[PDB]
């Protein structure tokens, strides 16, 4: 088989292409930025400031998944099954992951919070190894009989940044980061689920872990902090979709309008 | 299984949530901001100039485990017996454990200095491996059957800064220590015990290891000099508890007020 | 036998001569000037900006692939058994195998889209350890019968690049690239396919990878946007041939003129 | 148990303590600064200039370590068997060892020279691995049947500033230091013996290792040089001792007064 | 023996001397400045500009080589069926070996080339492992029974200097350089066969490799560019021949005069 | 016992200085001052410039090797069995060993020139690995049962300072030195043979390896040159002798005066 070596047919690109399932971002403007929501066999980058929402779309991401009506796919195509009691796994890089916030955005959600607790996997990384060692048990996850529909990754450069400091390293930094990114990539194929990525920015524009990450990812967004609690997400790369701005909310229901 | 590689449920999170306990500082200011005093299931560092009182506190904790009185839990969430022959690990980095020290803390406390110094191991480290290795071994510690409730890292970063000076080998440094910081976050949590480390200041204000510490611990004080014998201890990081200021003294009865 | 080592004899290397075939690129320049196009035991570069069609020239040369009347070999030492069903392989560095613009080219050149998706393989790689490894398992996909005759490496250049970002690991980056290039070269003359590469360029003119790739590369082209949707292609490097210009276009039918 | 995975109890520190022997430097006011001689289960430094003494002190030792009553302790917790048929190490790092010096400070302290010779093991150490090596290799000499009591290292230093000279590398270095001083102190704790190790000094006013080497040192001197033959010791660093100077004096006999 | 561990004695040397067989050039004035030819077991070294020829005389080498009255012996020494059934090994580092030069300079040879190319093994390398582990594989071709009695490096330092570029690794590059040079050696003393090398020249008079290459060289020329097709050959070290220089031609015969 | 672990008593050092033996220069004055000839069990260093003759000795000490008139020691101590058939071995580490040199000089003392050539083993050196090694492997040869008394070094450090050319790679340059000072020290010690080394200088003034060589080598000269055929070792370094100048000439007879 080459399906086994890690090639594919033009065709099976087209076949399993049909597979894709959608999340909703509980975000109107949002969702249609992204066709519909955001995609499983891809990885998606929310770069920002610290604040402009990035973690929020996280936690949303993890309540939405527990809603059924808020995942997206040809019925034809994907089993109901594929999409069964699915869970996600939140690899927490800096301590973000907020229980109560979970409860508060289900409560909101209608959804019940107690349920996405219990359905949502939380890795506490203090290192990139452990960050990426972590992303590589997600196959474990999975052959325990876990569902892993939504993968996390928040954020993704804050250990590699602490950790290379002082540009006599960068080249071992960019080379782990291409085995991190390649794993995200591998996971989101091959389980068929939606990989999220947060980053951070710098100046005179750009998401921290240059090219390495940019070509790596599929759909690329940057987040910035509009008046108050409004953001914009610029998404800016994309393999087909056209480059658009969605403005959204984030309040104490979670991801609004 | 989920739990043998590492991940836990925002479900266990809260039920984590519930067994945590707390160690009594002998200072009424400092038990306050701290919300009751020293948690469990967190990394707490003290960092600030020699003579801050660092060590103080290392030792204070050590008489005050050996109390039953010190140590508030809920009955009806923590067993009797989890937290009963409570012992303690002091792994001392510098050579800063005075057992005259523990005596006279103990006696002033109206504890057995005796019996403190019977249930606190201290393990001596001259250099990052094997301060390392020694915090990997409370594992076997508790193995062998022992109830270590406290754990000691004084302190956690002189070794480093002494192994590494010219930024030659900055990011082994770096990651060594997000290494050491999961194992003292592991071990917190997987056995229920507080953890303490000491760490000095650089300018202007910040604790050596950078953020790659600082993300890894949930509490976080600077110690200040006030006049004589007073101290002000300065809670700036913490989960949900808010910033504040304590004041206390260093005496011949150890920590007071 | 010296047949197991890595030495072909000067005669083998006149007998090696005698199976060369070639694959059309679609312009009747580019043909001429390549002695009647893309060489079978050669390894060919098309180096140029962004846009220049060097990624055009790929894909039209995976649809040309699956059309027999492209091929042009010797009927007397080529047998026509090791030309049929002859698969691609298209090692992707930054996402751009188009299918799509496989069912374009196909359409208006008048093949089966379907038949060339469904005959060339196309390995997305996120780095140079994949990138090198996809074509190492190159020889693998021929181990399990199938006829890999063109290979793709699109491109050659931008994962090391990108990794070795900070001249202090240079010399790995050298190295590594020298390694791939010769499995490239190997792989070529072994298994007597058409090997393509694409490159970019720097300044005050020269194609990344300096003179490793150079040595390793037997054609060498610059690829230079003329007006609108033309393009000229600059051969400088060649075994016996003249260096010379050629023009050609880029348009919805594919490579054209 | 335990005290085999490298921690003690603060009782087991307590009760090692009251086995600690001393070992008389022949100085009236050297031994009074020490506060009563050289300590058993530590390590103690002499620094200065070439010519300051400090390999007259390790010589001096060698011999006074054959006259048992030059060794002081508690006759209620040292057995007579423990410091029975004593026998001394010098690894000698730079050829500083003289048979000959031996023979006359013992004829001068009635010692027989021979003795002294016939119980002192020499090692010569050209370079910092063999230094090391032979370190870790008195576990083995001792678990041969060698009553090992004191164990000199002079120089501690020389091997590793000849190896690693002027920054780059130092990390290595100020490692593999920590290291040897965790060997040191592990063999003067266990085998209850004294380490005493030769040191140079540096730009102002320390001694050569930094802090690795100073935190890891318990008793700490620099030896300044008097008029002629008299020399002073200053103890700068020591747990519970005052720092003092003692002055003294290098003749035919070895250190005197 | 001692043979085995790579040791001659005084007396070995000299029976070595004896079994020292010389290839002509076809050059008049270098044959004589070699006392006679190309030397077996030693390494010759042809350092110049591109197109200075060093390839030329590599090429004219692996004609003459398949000459029997080209290779002066001694019959009281060596036997006809030791220089019997000669074979080339040729490694080439940048692709400069034309099989048609070889061709024509054989059919002037009163030779047929076909021989020639039968006779010769060529080993494509495209860095300096490959170029290395090719000179290591001779032994082998030993082994399967060819008579291999010249051995060619063309280039011997091209690899490595467009790997190791700056002052990063070039310990790692020299110290490569002298295993290399080491193997060459060895297969030129312990087969009786002549080994051959062309280098480039730098910036300030040197061939590339610095005395590493030098030392390890028993021959060396610097052969100049002279009016037109005219080259001149400086032989400045050797055995005991003197320093002189050697003017001759490249033609379509090959290299003449 | 101790011997194996590396452990020498202080008696063990008495007995070995016994077993001591010289062997002559030729030269009256530099025999003199090295207080009757090169000594067994210690490196004898000589160091200076190109033409200093450095060689000549090496190459007169293989001679006057084979002349037990040459040859001083206690007969009491070393039976004539140690010293009988002895065989020399020298390290050639850029193609100085010269047998015509050897015959002549043994001619003009009268001695076998072909009996120097049959006891004196000759490893060519191109790297300081295939040099460490060598020196490592004369452990090989007197198992074989030759009895190896002279290990001459030309020279010590032409490989490494060669092989190093960047400040940071020098710490690994001054380990392998000191390994290497460490094998000629042991096999000196071990086998009762002399040891010779011959080095180049630099300034102001110093011979080269630093004190990692300095402090590994007993004896010690600077050779400089006379006018014409004069020379003058300066003796600068040994245990127990005064610094002084010998002064004598190399001629067609070899070394003499």
């Amino acid at each position: 088989s080459h399906m086994d070596l890690g090639f594919k047919s033009g065709i099976d690109l087209l076949k399993q292409r049909s597979t894709v399932w959608k999340l909703s971002t509980s975000s109107s403007e949002l969702d249609s930025v992204l066709g519909g929501g955001l995609e499983s066999q891809s990885v998606t980058e929310f770069a920002g400031v610290f604040g402009s929402g990035k973690t929020q779309i996280m936690h949303q991401s993890c309540v939405n998944l527990q809603n059924p009506e808020f995942l997206f796919y040809d019925e034809e195509a994907v089993s109901k099954g594929e999409v069964a009691q699915p869970k996600a796994v939140y690899i927490d890089t800096e301590g973000t992951f907020r229980p109560e916030r979970i409860m508060q955005m289900a409560e909101h959600a209608g959804i019940d919070g107690q349920t996405v607790l219990d359905n949502t996997f939380v890795a506490r990384a203090y290192n990139s190894d452990m960050q990426m060692l972590f992303a590589e048990k997600i196959e474990d996850l999975i052959q325990e009989g876990n569902n892993i529909k939504l993968v996390v990754i928040d954020s993704l450069t804050s250990t590699f940044r602490n950790e290379y400091t002082g540009r006599g390293k960068l080249a071992e930094r960019q080379q782990k980061l291409g085995r991190h990114m390649a794993t995200l990539n591998k996971l989101a194929d091959l389980f068929n689920c939606v990989v999220l990525v947060t980053n951070q920015v710098s100046a005179a524009e750009q998401a921290i872990g240059g090219h390495i990450v940019g070509h790596a990812a599929t759909f690329r967004f940057f987040v910035r902090k509009g008046k108050g609690d409004k953001r914009v997400a610029k998404l800016y790369d994309s393999p087909h979709l056209p480059d658009a701005e969605a403005i959204f909310r984030i309040t104490e229901k979670g991801i609004q309008d």
